[PDB]
């Protein structure tokens, strides 16, 4: 007979529900179940009716593949889950975190801290909307982005992810979740899920809650503040995510006064779904459930039971599906998980597939596959990076001519120091590998490239990456350009409690700026003891992590554009006084969040 849920015509809902009837228990728990595309085959999704699948940072067909490759891996994952007796579409899920980060020629944009320099929404919904078009490029239909954490400590590794310290910067950013999806209609209740069809992406609002609110900044660890504090700073900007249609929430590894965020029913049922009416679907982080426990797998079964009965819809096992699948399974054999909730569960994950449009487009578009690293969307990544920066010092004493903006002709320039010519360290964690890389890892212009792109035919452009004192006052230079800063890291590997950045780069600066005059461009994910590199400098850049369009950064120096981005943290004078933040009592920053000095155009 006629089966509602495959006729296009009909309503979201009326879809799930017919389906949802239909399904056994191994179908439905399937569907809650997301693996690594490393452990994945045609038989492993087929047999366990798998319901999504993801690549973790760095997970990928093969170095270098392009568009179309990721495409065929992603269609050949599909037609295993389209060929069960149900044939129910996987979703794929990646972290597309400043633009398609994991792939190889796609557009790197500026870190979340770089983007709150900003303060333009409208340029992060652009984003948003590039990188719907760069994951749809690679068949991807899913970006576990945003991240609204509001990182409270810079020792934080993942500070750099956090648009501010201030939620109502992070607020204002959630314009990325409609960037990604497409806007929503006027009619539209707070809560629902929404993406607009196969050129937009699910966007995941993450992690929920306080994840930038833990002690010392400690990746995973405990977030202690009472229930108005964590209201008033670190849920916020969920609630702008529910009015937007964020299509997934994922839960962080943090705990709230010591209770695990995947544990919490309280929080992921009582607020989340019940209070802020949210109807998409929650998703674990990355062995999320195993970390409920200490150590960390020691009681698999408590976790299924304890993060199923918290209310979390789909588990990123994301390796060790039979176990999962099996314990889930007897759980609900057993009686101590309820059909309710299993239903509860697959209706979310249900209705997200049938909202996107999953199930009449669940193949990837090969027309699609030339938005990857498309000019237009570097052209956009370049006004981001160059609005992304923040210029801190421009002349040493008040009577001193600005060193910026550069003039592009002078007969012989120098630039310097171990972040002017690595691709890799300009774009941080998250590109191309889950920790980031050095060096010359994807498309891009470094800044020494744009150095030379930008500059007057009789310019004569010399690079060194370390010189030494004499190097430089012998050298008959006009000028130095000399970045420095911090290497890529990622999650707990960025955890800093000195927050200095490497050797090699106050001692490079040194030696460039007491040989000739020098505009410093620090590249870092957060800020770090700066005092010593102002010292030195004549001028002194703070421009983040901006991503793989080093233009971005000339295009400020040589005055095409004027400085325009105010820091969106505190910068701190030691560390001895974090945590630090902005409308704290006794606040004395070195440089207050909104500090940002302006040059004009030409
Ligand atoms: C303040 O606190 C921070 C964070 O705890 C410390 O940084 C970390 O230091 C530890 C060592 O004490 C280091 O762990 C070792 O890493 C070795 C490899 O290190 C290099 O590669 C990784 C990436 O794989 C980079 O993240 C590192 O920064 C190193 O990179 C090299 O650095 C040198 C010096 O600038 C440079 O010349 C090279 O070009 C560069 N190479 C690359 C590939 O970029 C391991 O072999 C070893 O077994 C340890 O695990 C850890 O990586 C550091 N973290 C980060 C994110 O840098 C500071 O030391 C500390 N500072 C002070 C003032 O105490
Ligand atoms: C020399 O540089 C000056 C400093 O950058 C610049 O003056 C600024 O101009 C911008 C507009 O281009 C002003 O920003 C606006 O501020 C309003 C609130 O006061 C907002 O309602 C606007 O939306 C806008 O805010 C910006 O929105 C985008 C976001 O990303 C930015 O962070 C945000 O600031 C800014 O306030 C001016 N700064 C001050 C304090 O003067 C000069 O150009 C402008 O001069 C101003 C005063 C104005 O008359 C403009 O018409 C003019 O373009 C610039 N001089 C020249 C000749 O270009
Ligand atoms: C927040 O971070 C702190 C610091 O890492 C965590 O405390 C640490 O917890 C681990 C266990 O997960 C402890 O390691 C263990 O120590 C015991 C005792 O010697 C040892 O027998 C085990 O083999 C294991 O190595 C560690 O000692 C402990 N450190 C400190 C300084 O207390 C804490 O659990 C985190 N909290 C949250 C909520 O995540
Ligand atoms: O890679 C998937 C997930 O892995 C986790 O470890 C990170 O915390 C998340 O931000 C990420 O979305």
């Amino acid at each position: 007979d006629y089966v509602l849920y495959k006729d296009a015509t009909k309503p979201v809902e009326d879809r799930v529900a017919d389906l949802l009837g239909r399904m056994t228990l191994a179908e439905k728990i399937g569907q809650m179940t997301q693996i690594e595309r490393l452990v994945a085959t045609p038989d492993v999704l087929r047999d366990n009716f798998i319901g999504s699948l993801l690549s973790g940072g760095g997970s990928v067909p093969r170095k270098g593949a392009t568009a179309k490759e990721w495409q065929d891996m992603v269609d050949g994952f599909q037609k295993a889950c389209m060929s069960t007796r149900l044939g129910i579409p996987m979703i794929y899920g990646i972290d597309a975190v400043h633009g398609q980060n994991n792939v190889y020629g796609a557009t790197i944009f500026p870190h979340n801290v770089g983007l709150g320099a900003t303060r333009d929404p409208y340029l992060v919904k652009r984003i948003g909307e590039a990188t719907a078009l760069e994951v749809r490029a690679t068949g991807i239909q899913y970006a576990f982005a945003p991240c609204i954490a509001v990182c409270r400590d810079p020792r934080w590794g993942r500070c750099y992810e956090s648009y501010s310290e201030d939620r109502r910067i992070v607020q204002s950013m959630t314009e990325l979740i409609p960037g990604l999806q497409g806007d929503v209609p006027k009619d539209f209740t707070s809560g629902m899920p929404f993406v607009a069809g196969k050129n937009k992406v699910a966007a995941c609002a993450k992690h929920f809650v306080g994840d930038g609110g833990t002690v010392d900044g400690i990746n995973e660890n405990n977030t202690i503040i009472n229930r108005e504090g964590l209201m008033n700073i670190h849920m916020p900007a969920y609630k702008n995510a529910m009015d937007k249609g964020v299509s997934t929430v994922m839960i962080s590894y943090s705990s709230w006064n010591g209770v695990k965020m995947h544990a919490n029913q309280d929080l992921v049922t009582g607020y989340l779904k019940d209070t802020l009416k949210f109807k998409g679907f929650v998703i674990s982080d990355w062995e999320g459930i195993d970390r409920i426990t200490t150590p960390a797998g020691s009681d698999y079964s408590y976790s299924v039971k304890a993060s199923i009965l918290a209310g979390l819809d789909m588990i990123m096992v994301p390796n060790k599906y039979q176990q999962f699948i099996s314990i889930l399974t007897g759980h609900v054999n057993g009686g101590v998980i309820p059909m309710s909730r299993i239903d509860d569960a697959v209706t979310r994950i249900l209705r997200v597939k049938f909202t996107m449009g999953l199930f009449e487009n669940p193949y990837a578009d090969p027309a699609m596959a030339e938005q990857l690293g498309k000019q237009e969307h570097r052209d956009l990544a370049r006004e981001a990076a160059r609005k992304s920066l923040v210029l801190l010092k421009n002349g040493k004493t008040s009577t001193d001519a600005p060193l910026l903006p550069l003039p592009k002709k002078a007969p012989k320039i120098l630039v310097a120091g171990s972040h002017a010519d690595n691709l890799g360290y300009q774009c941080g964690g998250w590109t191309i590998e889950w920790q980031g890389d050095t060096g010359r890892t994807t498309v891009g212009t470094t800044i020494l490239e744009a150095v030379k792109a930008a500059v007057d035919p009789s310019t004569v452009v010399v690079f060194a990456e370390n010189p030494d004192a004499e190097f430089v006052k012998s050298g008959g230079f006009s000028y130095a350009i000399v970045a420095v800063g911090e290497h890529p890291y990622t999650e707990t590997k960025g955890d800093n409690l000195n927050l200095t950045i490497p050797e090699p780069g106050l001692s490079t600066v040194q030696a460039v700026c007491g040989g000739v005059r020098c505009a410093t461009v620090l590249i870092s994910g957060r800020p770090v003891v700066v005092q010593p590199l102002l010292a030195a400098s004549d001028a002194l850049v703070a421009a983040w992590l901006p991503g793989s369009e080093g233009q971005g950064v000339t295009d400020a120096l040589f005055g095409d554009f004027g400085f325009t981005g105010r820091l969106p943290r505190t910068w701190f004078k030691s560390v001895d006084q974090l945590p630090m933040n902005v409308g704290d009592a006794h606040y004395d920053p070195l440089f207050r969040l909104g500090y940002g000095l302006t040059t004009n155009a030409t």
